[PDB]
C-alpha cells in the first residue's frame, strides 16, 4: 500500500481524534508547496520570454518568486478555514484573520527560504510551524509569541533535485516525495531518525573571525580530532533548508551561531529555528543555542533572531560540552 | 523575440557554416538533458511506490538514477550520428561507437555529477565536453586523450531549484532555462562573463590537515584579510556542478586541491576539470592546478584526476602568487 | 476565493455531518483519476520508443492503458479503507474488500470507457456510482445491485483536451477542471444546470435500420422539423462520457437506443448508465430507457445493460410522448 | 533505436539536400505546437482563478485559447526566419513578413480548429500546409493561392486524449507522439497508409434536408447496404482534426459536402481542406469536392470554402460513382 500526504494527514487525524480543521489545515500547505514547487521549476517561463509576443500583458506585471510564494501561502491559509493569525517573514505584522475564514490555528512560516541561492539555481524551500491558539481573547500578535515547545506540527518543502515535504508531530517524523506528474506526495521514508553521531559538520567559516571560543574549538576538532580518526567532512549550501535537511538524513551537525553583525544570530526564532528545531527532537535530535534549548525559549518579537545548533545528540551534545567547559 | 536553444545552435552553426554534424550533436544532448531532468524531479515516483499495484518490487534491485542517466547519454548520443568515441565517468573504458553509427566528434561526459548529494536531494548536474577527432586511425580510447585546448564545445547541465543548461564555445558562454511545460531551452543570460573579483569562497575544509601551504595561507586571508577588507563568505554544496555554476553566476573562487590522501585532486581532468575550465575561460575566468592552466594538461589515462581551482580572474590569480611565493 | 476539488469534499462532508469515510473516498477517486490522466496523455512514453535502451526491463513488461486504469482504480480504492464492494466493467466478478480495508460504501466504476477511440486519440473517461451498503450481511455481489436512485454520489473523469471531473450529490452537480502544473482539480462550474431545450442529438444512426419506430420518428423530426425551424445539429463522438458531458454542458438529448444486435441496449446500466442518469437528474434533466427512469430499475446482473436516453427536459420528454403515443 | 520529431526531420532534410531553411520552419511548428497542448491541456489554470490571489480578473477580459495560439504560431513562425507570407483562419489578410525576417516559405495554417468543441472540452487541433513561394515579386497576399498540389509539406496536431503531430511530405505521412514529460515527439507510426475500405461514415447528419442527391443515397446505402453487407458505423466529433485522423487510422470517409445553407462547402480551402487532401492522398487516400481533386482547385481568395469528401479510396470512390449517376 503506498501512502498519499493526503490519505496519512487523514489517518492521523481521526487516530488524534481531530475534528478534521488541523487536517485540512495540513491538506491547504501542501497544495501551497505544489504550487510554490511549480513556480520555482520554472515552468511556464517561455511567456515571460516572448514565446507569444511580448504583447502579452497589457500594463505591468511580473512577478517575484518569494513574492508569489508569500501570496499564495497567505491564500490557501486564510481559504483553509483554519487560521487566525498568520507571521510571514514578509509582512512586519502579524496577519490577523477575517472572522468568517477564522479558524484556531496560528501559522509561522518562511514562505520562500535560501534567497541568496534563488540566482545561482540552488535548493531554495518552504518553513512552518504551526500553534493552537492559546487565548480566548481576540486574536492578535501575542498569540504567535509562544515557545517553540507548544508546536503542534511543524516542518518544510525542500525544492532541491526533488521536491520533498518532511512533516513532524507529537509522535514523529515522515518524508513525502512530490511526483509532479500527478501531483501527489509520497511518503517515502517513515518515522525518521538522525543518526546518533555524523560525520558532516556545516557553518559558514567565512565568519571565523568573529566566532566565540566554544565554536572555534569545535570547529579545530572536526578538522584535527584529538582521536586521530578522520575529521568531518563539510558542507554549506547556504540555503537553511537545504542544509538542515541534509543534517536530518545523513546526521552531523549544522552551525549558525552569533555573530558581530548578529550578536544575537541571524535566522529567525518563530519560522526559521523553531521549525527546525521541532523537527530535530521528533527524530532524535538537538537544538540548541548554546546556553539552551531552542523550543524553550519565550520570543518577545515575532522577527526575533536566535543562534541555532542542530544535528545528532553526540555531535551537538560535544559542543555543548564545549561551552560548558568554557563558562 | 525568443531564443530557444534549438534556433541558437543552428543559427551558431550557419555562422560556422557547419556540415551540420555538430548541431544535430547539440540537439540530442538538450534531449538528454530534458529526459534526465524529468527523472530527477521525480515524475512517477508513486508507480515505484505501487500506486498502481504490482507490488513485490522495492527492493535493492532497480535501476539508479545514475544507472539511467548513463544510459539516456550513450544512446542519444550515438543516435545522433556525430560521436565515435564517447568517455563516461561510470564506464572503465571508452566506448568506441558502431561505423554504422559513427562521426567525428568525441565526447567524454560525466552523466550525472554529485553523487554524494543525490540521497539528500541536493542539486546534482551533468558535466560534458566535446573534440573533433585529430587522426585517421581507427577510432580508439586514445582519441580522448587531447588536452582541453582542444575542446570545440563544453558545458554542463543543473537540476537545482530549476533546471539550467550552460554551453561554451569558441566565441562565448550562453545559459539556457528549461521550460519544463514545454521541453524548451530560453536563453536567458547571453554571453556571460565572470565578474573580476567575488567575495565567496568555496572548498572543503574538512580537508585543512592535509592542504599544502598555500591554500593554507589563502583560506586565512579569506578569513582575516590582512588589509582589513570584508571576510569573504564561504560557500561549498558538495556537488561540482552547484559550485561551479554559482562561481560563474556570483563570482568568486572555488577549489579542489591537492592534498595528502589525494595527492593529484579528486576531480577527473577529462570530464570534469576540462569542461569547467573551458567554460571560466570562455567567461573571462581562470582554471589552473596551481602551476598550470588546466586546459593544457596533456592527459594520459581517460580517468586521471588533477587538482583544480578556478573562478573569477583576480581571486584565482591572488591565490597564485600564493603559489609562486611558495616556490 | 479559489475551490479546489479537495476542499469542496471536505467542506460537503461536514455540512451533512460524515463521519469522514465517504470523504476520504472521494479523495481516492481524485488521485485515481489523475493517474489515470498522466498515462493517457502519454507521460513518459520515451521509455516505451527506446530513449535509454530496450533494456530498459529485464522480461516481459509494459501494460495497456484500461488494464492499468482498472489497477489504478481498484488499488486506490482499497487503500481508502471506505469500501466493501467494487464492481469494475473488467472483472466478471464484484471484487470484495479485505475485512481489514473494508469501509461501507459499493463502488461501481467502469475505468476507462470509450475504448473505440482509444487508438484515434479521441477524448475517453472514468466512470463511477457510489452506494452506501445496505445490509448487515457479510458484503457480496448483491450489495451492488440498488436502484440507481440510492446513489449516494456519482460522475466521471473526461480526458479530453482538458481533463475535467464532474461529480454529483444529493445537492448538485459540480465541475472541476485539473490543473496538472499542480495536480490539483479547481471548480470552475458550481451547481450546473442542463438548458431545458437542446439545439444538438447524438445517436450512432448507423444502426438506422434496427431502431424502433419511436427512435425513427423522433429523428425525422431533428432532420425534418414540423414546426419548420432549423434543425438540431448532429454530434456523435463514440465515448459515452465525452457525449454526455457535451449533452450536460450544451444541452441537447443523447441516444443509445435497444438493436438487434442488442435487444436490450449496450450499455452497462451498473456503471454506465446509472451514474450518467444520476448526474443528469441532479443537473434538471432526464434519463429514460423510454419506458421508465433509469434510476429506478433494479439491477439483477452487475453487467446488465439497459437502453439509455438522457438530456434537456423538454427533448427526452418530446421521445418519451413518441414513444406513448406509438404503444 | 527511438526516433523523435527532431531527428526525422532533419534527415529528412539531408536526403533532400536542404538549405535547412524549411526543416528549421519544421523546428518552430513543433514548437508552437507543445506550447499550443500546453495551453489546451490547462496547466496554471489554478492562476486564472486565484490560487495566488488577485482575485478582481475573472470576467469577460482575458485572452481565449484561440487568439493565445494564434499568436503563438504567428510568432514562432516569424522567428524561423523561413517565411514570408503567412495565412491564418484568424486575420482578413495574409500578414507580409518583415523583410529582416523574410524567408521563401509560405504558411497557411488554422491555429487552432474545432472551437465549437473548446468548452465541452472534445477534440481539437491545429492544421497547416507550406508551399514554396512562387514569383520573384514581393511578398504578398496572392503568394498564397497556389493549389493544393504544390503544397511541400502539410499536416496537423490533435489535442485528444493524447497529443499527435502528423506530417506529410512527398514521401509519406508519418505519425509522432508528443511526450509532454520531456518535451518531445516521438515517431509511432512510420509510413502511415489508410486502408482501402473502412467501415465508417461522418457527415453531419443534422443538415440531411439540405443535401445533393448523391449524398442522400450515399447515406441510405451506408444504412441500409443494398448488397446485404453490414451497416457502417456512424462518427462524427465535431472538429475536423479529430474526424480525419480517425479516418487516417482506422478508415472509411469523411464529409463535409455542400448544402444550401452553405452553398460552397464550409470548410476553408487554404487551411483546412488542402492540409487534410495532401495528408489523405500521401496516405493513399482520396480527397474531392464530389467533381474535382480538392488539391486541384485553383484558389481565388485566401478564405474560400470548398466542399470536401475524404477518406478510403473504395469508400471516396464508391461515392463519387454516385455523383456520376446523378449527372
Ligand atoms: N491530521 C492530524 N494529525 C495529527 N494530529 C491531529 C490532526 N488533526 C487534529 N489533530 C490533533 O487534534 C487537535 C485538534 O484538532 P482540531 O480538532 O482539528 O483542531 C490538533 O491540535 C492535533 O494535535
Ligand atoms: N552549432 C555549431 N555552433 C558552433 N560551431 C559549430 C556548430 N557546428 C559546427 N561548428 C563548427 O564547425 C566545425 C565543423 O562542423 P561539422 O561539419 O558539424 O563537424 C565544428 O567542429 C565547429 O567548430
Ligand atoms: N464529502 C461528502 N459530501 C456529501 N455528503 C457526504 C460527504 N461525506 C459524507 N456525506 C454524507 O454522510 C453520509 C455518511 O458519511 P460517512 O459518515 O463518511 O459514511 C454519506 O453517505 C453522505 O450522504
Ligand atoms: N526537412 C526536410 N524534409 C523534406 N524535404 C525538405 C526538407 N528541407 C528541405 N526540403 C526540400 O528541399 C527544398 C529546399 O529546401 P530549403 O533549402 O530548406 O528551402 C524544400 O522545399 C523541400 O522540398
Ligand atoms: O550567508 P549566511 O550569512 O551564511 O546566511 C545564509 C543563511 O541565511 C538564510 O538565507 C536565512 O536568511 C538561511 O537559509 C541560510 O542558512
Ligand atoms: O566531498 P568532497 O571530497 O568535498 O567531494 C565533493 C566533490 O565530489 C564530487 O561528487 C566528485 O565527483 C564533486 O561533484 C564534488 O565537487
Ligand atoms: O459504436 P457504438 O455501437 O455506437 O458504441 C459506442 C459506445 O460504446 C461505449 O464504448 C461503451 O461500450 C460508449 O462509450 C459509447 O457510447
Ligand atoms: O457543426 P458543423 O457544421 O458540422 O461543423 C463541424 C466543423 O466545424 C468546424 O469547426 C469548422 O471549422 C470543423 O472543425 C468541423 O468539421
Ligand atoms: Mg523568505
Ligand atoms: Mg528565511
Ligand atoms: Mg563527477
Ligand atoms: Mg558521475
Ligand atoms: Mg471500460
Ligand atoms: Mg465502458
Ligand atoms: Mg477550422
Ligand atoms: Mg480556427
Amino acid at each position: 500500500n503506498i501512502v498519499t500526504l493526503t490519505r496519512f494527514v487523514w489517518e492521523e487525524g481521526r487516530k488524534a481524534r481531530g475534528t478534521g480543521e488541523m487536517t485540512q489545515l495540513l491538506n491547504s500547505l501542501c497544495t501551497a508547496v505544489k504550487a510554490i514547487s511549480t513556480a520555482v521549476r520554472k515552468a511556464g517561463i517561455a511567456h515571460l520570454y516572448g514565446i507569444a509576443g511580448s504583447t502579452n500583458v497589457t500594463g505591468d506585471q511580473v512577478k517575484k518568486l518569494d513574492v508569489l510564494s508569500n501570496d499564495l501561502v497567505i491564500n490557501v491559509l486564510k481559504s483553509s478555514f483554519a487560521t487566525c493569525v498568520l507571521v510571514s517573514e514578509e509582512d512586519k505584522n502579524a496577519i490577523i484573520v477575517e472572522p468568517e475564514k477564522r479558524g484556531k490555528y496560528v501559522v509561522c512560516f518562511d514562505p520562500l527560504d535560501g534567497s541568496s541561492n534563488i540566482d545561482c539555481l540552488v535548493s531554495i524551500g518552504t518553513i512552518f510551524g504551526i500553534y493552537r491558539k492559546n487565548s480566548t481573547d481576540e486574536p492578535s500578535e501575542k498569540d504567535a509569541l509562544q515557545p517553540g515547545r507548544n508546536l503542534v506540527a511543524a516542518g518544510y518543502a525542500l525544492y532541491g533535485s526533488a521536491t520533498m515535504l518532511v512533516l513532524a508531530m507529537v509522535n514523529g517524523v515522515n518524508c513525502f516525495m512530490l511526483d509532479p506528474a500527478i501531483g501527489e506526495f509520497i511518503l517515502v521514508d517513515r518515522d525518521v531518525k538522525i543518526k546518533k553521531k555524523g560525520s558532516i559538520y556545516s557553518i559558514n567559516e567565512g565568519y571565523a573571525k568573529e566566532f566565540d571560543p566554544a565554536i572555534t574549538e569545535y570547529i579545530q576538532r572536526k578538522k584535527f580530532p584529538p582521536d586521530n580518526s578522520a575529521p568531518y567532512g563539510a558542507r554549506y549550501v547556504g540555503s537553511m533548508v537545504a542544509d538542515v535537511h541534509r543534517t536530518l538524513v545523513y546526521g552531523g551537525i549544522f552551525m549558525y551561531p552569533a555573530n558581530k553583525k548578529s550578536p544575537k544570530g541571524k535566522l529567525r526564532l518563530l519560522y526559521e529555528c523553531n521549525p527546525m528545531a521541532y523537527v530535530m527532537e521528533k527524530a532524535g535530535g538537538l537544538a540548541t543555542t548554546g546556553k539552551e534549548a531552542v523550543l524553550d525559549i519565550v520570543p518577545t518579537d515575532i522577527h526575533q533572531r536566535a543562534p541555532i545548533i542542530l544535528g545528532s545528540p553526540e555531535d551537538v551534545t560535544e559542543l555543548l560540552e564545549i561551552y560548558q567547559k568554557h563558562a
